[PDB]
Protein backbone atom coordinates (compact mmCIF):
# COMPACT_ATOMS: atom_id res chain seq x y z
CA UNK A 1 0.00 0.00 0.00
CA UNK A 2 3.08 2.48 0.91
CA UNK A 3 4.98 1.65 -1.79
CA UNK A 4 8.20 0.40 0.61
CA UNK A 5 9.83 -2.02 -1.42
CA UNK A 6 10.52 -0.05 -4.48
CA UNK A 7 13.56 -0.53 -6.46
CA UNK A 8 12.75 1.95 -9.17
CA UNK A 9 13.77 4.95 -9.36
CA UNK A 10 13.85 8.46 -7.04
CA UNK A 11 10.54 10.64 -7.89
CA UNK A 12 10.77 13.33 -5.74
CA UNK A 13 10.32 16.40 -8.25
CA UNK A 14 12.72 19.01 -7.76
CA UNK A 15 13.51 18.16 -3.83
CA UNK A 16 17.38 16.56 -3.27
CA UNK A 17 18.35 14.49 -0.29
CA UNK A 18 17.03 12.65 2.35
CA UNK A 19 13.11 13.22 3.81
CA UNK A 20 12.43 13.55 7.51
CA UNK A 21 12.37 11.15 9.73
CA UNK A 22 10.05 11.01 12.68
CA UNK A 23 10.81 8.13 15.43
CA UNK A 24 8.79 7.09 18.73
CA UNK A 25 11.19 5.86 21.54
CA UNK A 26 9.76 3.36 23.88
CA UNK A 27 9.25 0.15 25.39
CA UNK A 28 6.54 -2.45 23.89
CA UNK A 29 2.93 -1.64 24.34
CA UNK A 30 3.50 1.69 24.57
CA UNK A 31 0.95 2.44 22.24
CA UNK A 32 2.06 3.29 18.98
CA UNK A 33 0.63 2.30 16.05
CA UNK A 34 -2.66 4.62 15.98
CA UNK A 35 -0.16 7.41 16.76
CA UNK A 36 2.13 6.89 14.11
CA UNK A 37 -0.65 5.43 10.91
CA UNK A 38 -2.68 8.61 12.24
CA UNK A 39 0.65 10.84 11.54
CA UNK A 40 1.57 9.47 8.11
CA UNK A 41 -2.20 10.27 7.04
CA UNK A 42 -2.06 13.71 7.99
CA UNK A 43 1.27 14.74 6.80
CA UNK A 44 0.63 13.18 3.06
CA UNK A 45 -2.56 15.42 3.35
CA UNK A 46 0.27 18.09 4.35
CA UNK A 47 1.80 17.19 0.75
CA UNK A 48 4.56 15.20 1.81
CA UNK A 49 5.42 12.03 0.79
CA UNK A 50 5.40 10.29 3.79
CA UNK A 51 5.34 6.59 5.26
CA UNK A 52 4.04 4.99 8.54
CA UNK A 53 6.14 1.94 9.40
CA UNK A 54 5.07 -0.21 12.29
CA UNK A 55 7.75 -2.80 13.91
CA UNK A 56 5.62 -5.51 12.74
CA UNK A 57 7.38 -5.10 9.54
CA UNK A 58 10.76 -5.81 11.10
CA UNK A 59 9.77 -9.12 12.67
CA UNK A 60 11.40 -12.34 11.45
CA UNK A 61 10.00 -15.35 10.59
CA UNK A 62 11.98 -16.59 13.83
CA UNK A 63 11.13 -14.17 15.67
CA UNK A 64 9.83 -15.90 18.76
CA UNK A 65 13.09 -18.18 18.64
CA UNK A 66 14.85 -15.18 20.04
CA UNK A 67 12.73 -15.71 23.56
CA UNK A 68 12.65 -19.50 23.36
CA UNK A 69 16.59 -20.39 22.62
CA UNK A 70 17.68 -17.15 23.54
CA UNK A 71 21.62 -17.92 23.83
CA UNK A 72 21.10 -19.45 19.92
CA UNK A 73 18.75 -17.21 18.55
CA UNK A 74 19.09 -13.21 19.91
CA UNK A 75 22.28 -12.18 18.12
CA UNK A 76 21.12 -13.26 14.55
CA UNK A 77 17.41 -11.79 15.27
CA UNK A 78 19.50 -8.50 17.03
CA UNK A 79 21.32 -8.13 13.70
CA UNK A 80 18.05 -8.61 11.65
CA UNK A 81 16.15 -5.78 13.36
CA UNK A 82 18.96 -3.60 12.77
CA UNK A 83 19.31 -4.67 9.24
CA UNK A 84 16.36 -4.62 8.19
CA UNK A 85 15.24 -1.59 9.54
CA UNK A 86 18.51 0.06 8.09
CA UNK A 87 17.52 -1.15 4.31
CA UNK A 88 14.58 0.00 4.61
CA UNK A 89 15.00 3.85 6.15
CA UNK A 90 18.09 3.87 3.18
CA UNK A 91 15.62 2.94 0.41
CA UNK A 92 12.89 5.07 1.41
CA UNK A 93 14.34 8.06 3.94
CA UNK A 94 17.72 8.38 1.69
CA UNK A 95 17.75 6.75 -1.69
CA UNK A 96 14.12 8.07 -2.24
CA UNK A 97 13.69 10.79 -0.42
CA UNK A 98 10.57 9.85 1.42
CA UNK A 99 9.33 10.70 4.78
CA UNK A 100 9.41 8.23 7.73
CA UNK A 101 7.06 8.11 10.84
CA UNK A 102 8.67 5.11 12.67
CA UNK A 103 7.34 3.06 15.89
CA UNK A 104 11.50 2.62 16.22
CA UNK A 105 14.18 4.29 15.23
CA UNK A 106 17.89 2.82 13.98
CA UNK A 107 19.65 4.65 16.94
CA UNK A 108 17.66 2.08 19.76
CA UNK A 109 18.06 -1.15 18.30
CA UNK A 110 21.76 -1.32 20.46
CA UNK A 111 19.92 -1.39 24.02
CA UNK A 112 18.26 -4.64 22.77
CA UNK A 113 21.54 -6.66 22.44
CA UNK A 114 22.69 -4.88 25.94
CA UNK A 115 19.51 -6.88 27.41
CA UNK A 116 20.68 -10.33 26.14
CA UNK A 117 24.62 -9.42 27.03
CA UNK A 118 23.42 -8.42 30.32
CA UNK A 119 21.34 -11.85 30.71
CA UNK A 120 24.18 -13.90 28.84
CA UNK A 121 22.10 -14.72 26.01
CA UNK A 122 24.60 -12.67 23.23
CA UNK A 123 28.48 -13.27 24.35
CA UNK A 124 30.80 -9.91 24.62
CA UNK A 125 32.37 -10.87 21.22
CA UNK A 126 29.31 -11.09 19.72
CA UNK A 127 28.43 -7.60 21.03
CA UNK A 128 31.55 -6.13 19.62
CA UNK A 129 31.04 -7.49 16.21
CA UNK A 130 26.97 -6.29 16.21
CA UNK A 131 28.84 -3.01 16.87
CA UNK A 132 31.68 -2.61 14.64
CA UNK A 133 28.82 -3.55 11.85
CA UNK A 134 26.06 -1.03 13.68
CA UNK A 135 28.43 1.88 13.37
CA UNK A 136 29.20 1.18 9.57
CA UNK A 137 25.42 1.04 8.61
CA UNK A 138 24.31 4.25 11.25
CA UNK A 139 27.06 6.01 9.91
CA UNK A 140 24.93 6.09 6.25
CA UNK A 141 21.77 7.27 7.90
CA UNK A 142 20.62 10.41 9.16
CA UNK A 143 20.03 11.27 12.75
CA UNK A 144 15.88 11.21 13.33
CA UNK A 145 14.73 14.67 13.09
CA UNK A 146 12.33 14.23 15.82
CA UNK A 147 12.08 11.65 18.58
CA UNK A 148 9.31 11.39 20.98
CA UNK A 149 10.02 9.55 24.44
CA UNK A 150 6.94 7.52 25.36
CA UNK A 151 7.92 4.84 27.66
CA UNK A 152 5.10 2.90 29.60
CA UNK A 153 5.18 1.76 32.71
CA UNK A 154 5.79 -2.20 33.13
CA UNK A 155 2.43 -3.15 34.55
CA UNK A 156 0.49 -0.67 31.68
CA UNK A 157 2.41 -2.65 28.67
CA UNK A 158 1.80 -6.40 30.33
CA UNK A 159 -2.25 -5.13 30.87
CA UNK A 160 -2.40 -4.28 26.73
CA UNK A 161 0.23 -7.25 26.00
CA UNK A 162 -2.28 -9.98 27.79
CA UNK A 163 -5.63 -8.16 26.04
CA UNK A 164 -4.34 -8.59 23.15
CA UNK A 165 -2.55 -11.89 22.99
CA UNK A 166 -6.24 -13.08 24.65
CA UNK A 167 -8.09 -11.28 22.04
CA UNK A 168 -5.71 -13.32 19.32
CA UNK A 169 -4.98 -9.70 17.81
CA UNK A 170 -1.17 -10.21 18.07
CA UNK A 171 0.80 -13.65 18.60
CA UNK A 172 2.31 -15.10 22.15
CA UNK A 173 6.17 -14.17 21.64
CA UNK A 174 7.20 -15.58 24.50
CA UNK A 175 7.64 -19.12 26.25
CA UNK A 176 6.17 -18.26 29.51
CA UNK A 177 3.87 -15.36 31.31
CA UNK A 178 6.98 -15.20 33.54
CA UNK A 179 9.54 -14.59 30.30
CA UNK A 180 7.07 -12.06 29.07
CA UNK A 181 6.91 -10.34 32.16
CA UNK A 182 10.48 -10.54 32.80
CA UNK A 183 11.46 -8.94 29.02
CA UNK A 184 9.40 -6.61 29.48
CA UNK A 185 10.62 -5.32 33.21
CA UNK A 186 14.33 -5.18 31.40
CA UNK A 187 13.71 -3.62 28.98
CA UNK A 188 11.87 -0.64 30.85
CA UNK A 189 14.52 -0.34 32.82
CA UNK A 190 16.91 -0.14 30.26
CA UNK A 191 15.03 2.35 28.31
CA UNK A 192 14.48 4.84 31.24
CA UNK A 193 18.52 4.91 31.54
CA UNK A 194 18.11 5.39 27.44
CA UNK A 195 15.97 7.94 27.72
CA UNK A 196 18.13 9.46 29.99
CA UNK A 197 21.07 9.29 27.82
CA UNK A 198 18.91 10.71 25.16
CA UNK A 199 17.90 14.15 26.81
CA UNK A 200 22.42 14.08 27.39
CA UNK A 201 23.26 13.51 23.91
CA UNK A 202 20.92 15.95 22.66
CA UNK A 203 22.34 18.87 24.61
CA UNK A 204 26.16 17.94 24.63
CA UNK A 205 25.87 14.88 22.05
CA UNK A 206 25.32 14.04 18.39
CA UNK A 207 21.61 15.03 18.68
CA UNK A 208 22.08 18.83 18.90
CA UNK A 209 20.22 19.01 15.46
CA UNK A 210 17.04 16.58 16.47
CA UNK A 211 14.45 17.71 18.20
CA UNK A 212 13.28 15.82 21.49
CA UNK A 213 9.46 15.83 22.70
CA UNK A 214 7.75 14.01 25.58
CA UNK A 215 4.62 12.07 26.03
CA UNK A 216 3.04 9.91 28.65
CA UNK A 217 2.53 6.18 26.98
CA UNK A 218 -0.76 6.73 29.12
CA UNK A 219 -2.19 9.49 27.34
CA UNK A 220 -4.96 9.25 25.40
CA UNK A 221 -4.65 8.70 21.76
CA UNK A 222 -6.30 11.71 20.96
CA UNK A 223 -3.61 13.54 22.94
CA UNK A 224 -0.87 11.31 21.43
CA UNK A 225 -1.89 12.42 17.78
CA UNK A 226 -2.31 16.25 19.36
CA UNK A 227 1.03 16.57 20.81
CA UNK A 228 3.25 15.10 18.35
CA UNK A 229 1.34 16.28 15.52
CA UNK A 230 2.02 20.10 16.60
CA UNK A 231 5.81 19.65 16.45
CA UNK A 232 6.07 16.70 13.30
CA UNK A 233 3.30 19.48 10.66
CA UNK A 234 6.39 21.74 10.67
CA UNK A 235 8.77 18.85 8.54
CA UNK A 236 6.88 18.23 5.67
CA UNK A 237 8.42 19.00 2.96
CA UNK A 238 6.50 18.79 -1.09
CA UNK B 1 5.59 -27.50 1.90
CA UNK B 2 9.42 -28.15 3.42
CA UNK B 3 8.44 -26.35 6.80
CA UNK B 4 11.61 -24.45 6.62
CA UNK B 5 10.50 -21.59 9.58
CA UNK B 6 8.55 -23.81 12.36
CA UNK B 7 9.81 -21.92 15.78
CA UNK B 8 8.25 -25.33 17.50
CA UNK B 9 9.74 -28.06 19.33
CA UNK B 10 12.47 -30.14 17.78
CA UNK B 11 11.20 -33.77 16.91
CA UNK B 12 14.18 -35.97 15.69
CA UNK B 13 13.29 -39.25 17.38
CA UNK B 14 16.29 -40.60 19.55
CA UNK B 15 18.77 -39.02 17.29
CA UNK B 16 20.93 -36.54 18.81
CA UNK B 17 22.92 -33.27 17.08
CA UNK B 18 22.94 -31.91 13.71
CA UNK B 19 21.55 -33.14 10.62
CA UNK B 20 24.02 -33.93 7.83
CA UNK B 21 25.34 -30.86 5.49
CA UNK B 22 25.24 -31.41 1.60
CA UNK B 23 26.07 -27.89 -0.75
CA UNK B 24 26.89 -26.82 -4.26
CA UNK B 25 29.47 -23.95 -4.89
CA UNK B 26 29.34 -22.93 -8.07
CA UNK B 27 28.90 -19.47 -10.51
CA UNK B 28 25.19 -18.27 -11.35
CA UNK B 29 23.32 -21.00 -14.15
CA UNK B 30 25.61 -23.65 -13.08
CA UNK B 31 22.10 -25.55 -13.11
CA UNK B 32 21.61 -26.68 -9.50
CA UNK B 33 18.03 -26.64 -8.90
CA UNK B 34 16.79 -29.80 -10.82
CA UNK B 35 19.72 -31.29 -8.85
CA UNK B 36 19.22 -30.05 -5.15
CA UNK B 37 15.24 -30.65 -5.17
CA UNK B 38 16.35 -34.25 -7.04
CA UNK B 39 18.29 -35.08 -4.33
CA UNK B 40 16.25 -33.79 -1.30
CA UNK B 41 13.25 -36.01 -2.67
CA UNK B 42 15.38 -39.00 -2.75
CA UNK B 43 16.97 -38.56 0.74
CA UNK B 44 13.24 -38.35 2.20
CA UNK B 45 12.80 -41.37 0.26
CA UNK B 46 15.23 -42.91 1.85
CA UNK B 47 13.85 -41.57 5.31
CA UNK B 48 16.01 -38.40 6.09
CA UNK B 49 14.33 -35.47 6.83
CA UNK B 50 15.82 -33.64 4.67
CA UNK B 51 14.91 -30.50 2.49
CA UNK B 52 16.68 -28.67 -0.79
CA UNK B 53 16.85 -24.50 -0.50
CA UNK B 54 17.02 -22.45 -3.44
CA UNK B 55 19.34 -19.64 -2.79
CA UNK B 56 15.62 -18.05 -4.75
CA UNK B 57 15.06 -18.08 -0.55
CA UNK B 58 17.35 -15.65 0.40
CA UNK B 59 16.93 -13.15 -2.43
CA UNK B 60 15.64 -9.80 -0.40
CA UNK B 61 12.97 -7.83 -2.07
CA UNK B 62 15.84 -5.14 -2.20
CA UNK B 63 18.11 -7.41 -4.66
CA UNK B 64 17.87 -5.50 -7.37
CA UNK B 65 19.54 -2.59 -5.85
CA UNK B 66 22.95 -4.54 -4.87
CA UNK B 67 23.34 -4.14 -8.66
CA UNK B 68 22.07 -0.63 -9.67
CA UNK B 69 23.44 1.38 -6.33
CA UNK B 70 26.02 -0.91 -5.49
CA UNK B 71 28.23 1.46 -3.45
CA UNK B 72 24.86 1.96 -1.55
CA UNK B 73 23.39 -1.52 -1.22
CA UNK B 74 26.18 -3.96 -1.63
CA UNK B 75 27.15 -3.93 2.45
CA UNK B 76 23.91 -4.59 3.41
CA UNK B 77 22.52 -6.88 0.88
CA UNK B 78 25.17 -8.97 1.56
CA UNK B 79 25.01 -8.88 5.12
CA UNK B 80 21.28 -10.36 4.35
CA UNK B 81 22.62 -12.93 2.61
CA UNK B 82 24.80 -14.49 4.98
CA UNK B 83 22.35 -13.88 7.51
CA UNK B 84 19.02 -14.90 6.46
CA UNK B 85 21.50 -18.26 5.11
CA UNK B 86 22.43 -18.54 8.98
CA UNK B 87 19.17 -18.22 10.39
CA UNK B 88 17.84 -20.97 8.08
CA UNK B 89 20.76 -23.38 8.99
CA UNK B 90 20.99 -22.77 12.65
CA UNK B 91 17.09 -23.73 12.94
CA UNK B 92 16.85 -26.45 10.40
CA UNK B 93 20.25 -28.17 10.00
CA UNK B 94 21.31 -27.72 14.14
CA UNK B 95 18.37 -26.91 16.35
CA UNK B 96 15.61 -29.15 14.72
CA UNK B 97 18.41 -31.83 13.57
CA UNK B 98 17.20 -31.62 9.75
CA UNK B 99 19.15 -32.73 6.50
CA UNK B 100 20.06 -29.82 3.96
CA UNK B 101 20.79 -29.68 0.45
CA UNK B 102 21.97 -26.15 -0.37
CA UNK B 103 22.44 -24.59 -3.46
CA UNK B 104 25.17 -22.10 -1.46
CA UNK B 105 26.53 -22.97 1.44
CA UNK B 106 27.66 -20.20 4.46
CA UNK B 107 31.27 -20.70 3.28
CA UNK B 108 31.21 -19.23 0.10
CA UNK B 109 29.29 -15.91 1.15
CA UNK B 110 32.64 -14.07 1.67
CA UNK B 111 33.82 -13.95 -2.08
CA UNK B 112 30.32 -12.29 -2.98
CA UNK B 113 31.55 -9.26 -0.28
CA UNK B 114 35.45 -9.25 -1.78
CA UNK B 115 34.06 -8.71 -5.44
CA UNK B 116 32.30 -5.36 -4.02
CA UNK B 117 35.60 -4.63 -2.22
CA UNK B 118 37.92 -4.99 -5.31
CA UNK B 119 35.23 -3.09 -7.31
CA UNK B 120 34.97 -0.26 -4.73
CA UNK B 121 31.29 -0.84 -3.59
CA UNK B 122 32.28 -2.00 -0.39
CA UNK B 123 34.72 -0.05 2.00
CA UNK B 124 37.23 -1.81 3.56
CA UNK B 125 36.21 -0.81 6.85
CA UNK B 126 32.92 -2.26 5.89
CA UNK B 127 34.65 -5.37 4.73
CA UNK B 128 36.14 -5.95 8.04
CA UNK B 129 32.63 -5.18 10.24
CA UNK B 130 31.16 -8.25 8.04
CA UNK B 131 33.59 -10.83 8.49
CA UNK B 132 33.86 -10.14 12.34
CA UNK B 133 29.99 -10.85 12.44
CA UNK B 134 31.01 -13.85 9.78
CA UNK B 135 33.20 -15.44 12.02
CA UNK B 136 31.15 -15.11 15.07
CA UNK B 137 28.20 -16.85 12.85
CA UNK B 138 30.12 -19.35 11.45
CA UNK B 139 31.02 -20.75 14.20
CA UNK B 140 27.66 -21.88 15.42
CA UNK B 141 26.90 -24.07 12.22
CA UNK B 142 28.90 -27.10 11.20
CA UNK B 143 31.11 -27.34 8.03
CA UNK B 144 29.28 -28.69 4.82
CA UNK B 145 29.90 -32.31 5.38
CA UNK B 146 29.96 -32.67 1.09
CA UNK B 147 30.68 -30.24 -1.18
CA UNK B 148 30.37 -30.13 -4.85
CA UNK B 149 32.45 -28.03 -6.87
CA UNK B 150 30.46 -27.09 -10.02
CA UNK B 151 31.38 -23.65 -11.16
CA UNK B 152 30.11 -22.95 -15.16
CA UNK B 153 32.16 -21.12 -17.69
CA UNK B 154 31.26 -17.56 -18.02
CA UNK B 155 29.63 -17.93 -21.61
CA UNK B 156 27.07 -20.73 -20.21
CA UNK B 157 25.78 -19.17 -17.92
CA UNK B 158 25.16 -16.07 -19.44
CA UNK B 159 23.26 -17.97 -22.20
CA UNK B 160 21.05 -19.75 -19.37
CA UNK B 161 20.71 -16.41 -18.38
CA UNK B 162 19.47 -14.68 -21.02
CA UNK B 163 17.19 -17.73 -21.77
CA UNK B 164 15.71 -17.33 -18.51
CA UNK B 165 14.83 -13.50 -18.54
CA UNK B 166 13.99 -13.79 -22.07
CA UNK B 167 11.06 -16.58 -21.23
CA UNK B 168 10.10 -14.61 -17.72
CA UNK B 169 11.00 -17.35 -15.89
CA UNK B 170 13.63 -15.27 -13.52
CA UNK B 171 13.35 -11.49 -13.24
CA UNK B 172 16.34 -9.27 -14.34
CA UNK B 173 18.21 -8.38 -11.93
CA UNK B 174 21.13 -6.24 -13.42
CA UNK B 175 20.90 -2.70 -14.48
CA UNK B 176 22.25 -3.26 -18.17
CA UNK B 177 23.19 -6.69 -20.32
CA UNK B 178 26.92 -5.57 -19.33
CA UNK B 179 26.72 -5.51 -15.90
CA UNK B 180 25.18 -9.14 -15.98
CA UNK B 181 27.84 -9.88 -18.30
CA UNK B 182 30.85 -7.86 -15.92
CA UNK B 183 29.46 -9.40 -12.70
CA UNK B 184 29.16 -13.05 -13.91
CA UNK B 185 32.72 -13.10 -15.67
CA UNK B 186 33.91 -11.62 -11.86
CA UNK B 187 32.79 -14.41 -10.35
CA UNK B 188 33.73 -16.72 -12.42
CA UNK B 189 37.04 -15.64 -12.02
CA UNK B 190 36.72 -15.90 -8.41
CA UNK B 191 34.91 -19.09 -8.47
CA UNK B 192 38.43 -20.49 -9.60
CA UNK B 193 40.14 -19.31 -7.30
CA UNK B 194 37.37 -20.31 -4.59
CA UNK B 195 37.98 -23.96 -5.75
CA UNK B 196 41.61 -24.45 -5.90
CA UNK B 197 41.43 -22.78 -2.19
CA UNK B 198 38.66 -25.64 -1.52
CA UNK B 199 41.03 -28.20 -2.33
CA UNK B 200 43.73 -26.99 -0.53
CA UNK B 201 41.86 -26.43 2.63
CA UNK B 202 40.31 -30.51 2.37
CA UNK B 203 43.59 -31.63 2.65
CA UNK B 204 45.93 -29.11 5.09
CA UNK B 205 42.73 -26.78 6.45
CA UNK B 206 39.80 -26.27 8.28
CA UNK B 207 37.37 -28.97 5.70
CA UNK B 208 39.35 -32.10 6.43
CA UNK B 209 36.15 -34.31 7.53
CA UNK B 210 34.58 -32.99 4.87
CA UNK B 211 34.64 -34.62 1.38
CA UNK B 212 34.52 -32.35 -2.28
CA UNK B 213 33.14 -33.70 -5.63
CA UNK B 214 34.26 -32.33 -8.98
CA UNK B 215 31.19 -31.86 -11.23
CA UNK B 216 30.90 -30.03 -14.91
CA UNK B 217 28.28 -27.87 -14.87
CA UNK B 218 27.92 -28.25 -18.36
CA UNK B 219 27.19 -32.26 -17.60
CA UNK B 220 23.31 -33.57 -18.24
CA UNK B 221 21.38 -32.96 -15.04
CA UNK B 222 20.42 -37.20 -15.07
CA UNK B 223 24.41 -37.53 -14.91
CA UNK B 224 24.99 -34.39 -11.81
CA UNK B 225 21.68 -36.79 -9.98
CA UNK B 226 23.89 -39.81 -10.55
CA UNK B 227 27.30 -38.12 -9.63
CA UNK B 228 26.25 -36.47 -6.56
CA UNK B 229 23.58 -39.09 -5.44
CA UNK B 230 26.17 -41.87 -5.38
CA UNK B 231 27.81 -39.88 -2.36
CA UNK B 232 24.89 -37.98 -0.94
CA UNK B 233 23.01 -41.52 -0.47
CA UNK B 234 26.02 -42.30 2.31
CA UNK B 235 24.78 -39.57 4.37
CA UNK B 236 21.27 -40.59 5.02
CA UNK B 237 20.07 -40.88 8.89
CA UNK B 238 16.48 -41.44 10.21
N1 LIG C 1 15.93 -4.68 18.31
C1 LIG C 1 14.66 -5.14 18.77
C2 LIG C 1 13.34 -4.41 18.40
C3 LIG C 1 12.18 -4.85 18.84
N2 LIG C 1 12.16 -5.99 19.67
C4 LIG C 1 10.93 -6.56 20.19
S1 LIG C 1 9.69 -6.75 18.86
C5 LIG C 1 8.31 -6.25 19.98
C6 LIG C 1 7.14 -7.20 19.78
O1 LIG C 1 6.05 -6.75 20.52
O2 LIG C 1 7.91 -4.92 20.05
P1 LIG C 1 7.32 -3.98 18.86
O3 LIG C 1 8.41 -3.08 18.51
O4 LIG C 1 7.08 -4.80 17.68
O5 LIG C 1 6.05 -3.02 19.32
P2 LIG C 1 4.86 -3.27 20.45
O6 LIG C 1 5.01 -4.45 21.28
O7 LIG C 1 4.71 -2.14 21.36
O8 LIG C 1 3.55 -3.40 19.80
C7 LIG C 1 8.86 -6.24 21.38
O9 LIG C 1 8.87 -7.50 21.98
C8 LIG C 1 10.24 -5.65 21.20
O10 LIG C 1 10.94 -5.62 22.41
C9 LIG C 1 13.38 -6.63 19.99
O11 LIG C 1 13.38 -7.74 20.78
N3 LIG C 1 14.64 -6.17 19.51
N1 LIG D 1 26.28 -13.68 -1.12
C1 LIG D 1 25.63 -13.69 -2.39
C2 LIG D 1 24.84 -14.93 -2.90
C3 LIG D 1 24.25 -14.92 -4.07
N2 LIG D 1 24.36 -13.76 -4.87
C4 LIG D 1 23.72 -13.65 -6.18
S1 LIG D 1 21.97 -14.19 -6.09
C5 LIG D 1 22.07 -14.99 -7.75
C6 LIG D 1 20.84 -14.63 -8.55
O1 LIG D 1 20.85 -15.35 -9.76
O2 LIG D 1 22.40 -16.35 -7.85
P1 LIG D 1 21.60 -17.62 -7.24
O3 LIG D 1 22.39 -18.07 -6.10
O4 LIG D 1 20.32 -17.17 -6.70
O5 LIG D 1 21.51 -18.91 -8.27
P2 LIG D 1 21.44 -18.98 -9.93
O6 LIG D 1 21.63 -17.71 -10.62
O7 LIG D 1 22.41 -19.90 -10.50
O8 LIG D 1 20.14 -19.48 -10.38
C7 LIG D 1 23.37 -14.56 -8.38
O9 LIG D 1 23.29 -13.31 -9.01
C8 LIG D 1 24.33 -14.57 -7.21
O10 LIG D 1 25.60 -14.12 -7.60
C9 LIG D 1 25.07 -12.65 -4.37
O11 LIG D 1 25.17 -11.52 -5.13
N3 LIG D 1 25.70 -12.65 -3.11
Amino acid sequence: EQNLYDVGPRDSGGREGPGHYIAISGNTAAGKTTLIETLAGSLRAAGADAVGVSERVFHHRYLKLMFSASADFAFPIQLSFMLERHLLLLDNLVRRGRTMVMERSHLDDAMFVREHVASGAITAAQQRAYTEVSGELNARIPNPDLIVLMNPEPELSLERLARAEAEGSRPRQFPSDAAKRAWVHRWYDLYQELHDDYRRRAVDGDLRGTELLELDAAASPEEKIATVTARARSLVVG
